[PDB]
């Protein structure tokens, strides 16, 4: 092990582009978190060399993105972060988690996927998650199962928050194309700039992953990005013959999957969706 001011960190349990994730026991609380450990020089080296004398969001902002935000959230379905220790002295910066115990709910593809009755019981999580973000006025922009952390209680908590978007008013008007490939909402992938509201990409991206729930793979699939993103605007939805899922569940990721921002399904009618009442 070793310490880290008043943290005795121990086993690695996460290593991601970002960085690496361990086991710490705080010394002062008895209690264990999850610490995040990265390298600001590489976190500025991963956007790459900056050229001489439209720009996404680097690595290292989207770093910072996610201090700010989590910094203003309390939910039991959002990851809490606890504690930043950033000295501008030092190229590493550790970011202090609450530890949701039993990880990732699912890694896609997967050959053992969710029962329905275990879909359910996450899905109304992710739900009620993503209703108070959204009221918070935050959209996440990068849902999916692996950014949804199972926690000692069986309960999901969103993680992640480096490509969210903060907006006033009503919701987003977006214009960038963010997030992971498999999730992004076919109105972000138009050939011509275009803008596109907030909350609609967060149903969309929720509809893929309670896909991913219960099937163990994506909706749409493509080893080439570019492929990818035009099947994920042509291609009609489908289901596998097995495994057999019932006809309110069809109907409800059918109608999260609606190519169409303007009909999609909203959060407040999910809500009331028979399949999710139960
Ligand atoms: C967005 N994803 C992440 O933050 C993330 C990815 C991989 C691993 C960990 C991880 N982040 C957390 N992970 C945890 N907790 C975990 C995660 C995985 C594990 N694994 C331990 C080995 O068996 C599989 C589960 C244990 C654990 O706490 C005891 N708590 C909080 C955070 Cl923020
Ligand atoms: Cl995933
Ligand atoms: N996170």
């Amino acid at each position: 092990s070793m310490q880290l001011n008043q943290y005795t960190l121990k086993d690695e349990i996460g290593k991601g582009s970002y960085g690496v994730v361990k086991l710490a026991y705080n010394e002062n609380d008895n209690t264990y978190y999850a610490m995040k450990v990265l390298s600001k020089k590489k976190l500025i080296r991963q956007a790459g060399f900056p050229r001489r004398p439209i720009q996404p969001r680097g690595p290292i902002e989207q770093v910072y993105q996610e201090i700010a935000i989590l910094k203003k959230l309390d939910h039991p379905n959002v990851v809490k972060l606890v504690e930043v220790l950033d000295d501008p002295n030092e190229d590493h910066l550790y970011m202090v988690f609450e530890l949701v115990n039993q990880g990732p709910v699912m890694e896609v593809p997967t050959l053992k996927p969710l029962s329905e009755d275990q879909a359910r019981f996450y899905f109304q999580d992710l739900i009620k998650g993503i209703e108070y973000l959204h009221y918070q006025k935050i959209i996440h922009r990068d849902i999916k199962p692996s950014n949804l952390l199972v926690g000692e209680d069986g309960h999901i908590k969103i993680a992640d928050f480096g490509v969210s978007n903060e907006f006033k008013g009503s919701d987003a008007l977006l214009s960038n194309t963010v997030g992971t490939p498999a999730f992004m909402a076919p109105e972000s992938l138009s050939e011509t700039r275009k803008i596109f509201s907030g909350k609609a990409l967060d149903v969309w991206a929720m509809g893929v992953t309670l896909y991913c729930f219960v099937f163990g793979q994506c909706p749409f699939m493509d080893e080439r990005i570019m492929c990818l993103h035009s099947k994920i605007k042509s291609q009609a939805l489908e289901f596998p013959d097995q495994p057999d899922i019932a006809e309110d569940l069809k109907d409800l990721i059918t109608r999260m999957l609606d190519k169409n921002p303007e009909s999609r399904i909203v959060v407040p009618e999910i809500k009331l969706h028979p399949w999710v009442t139960r």
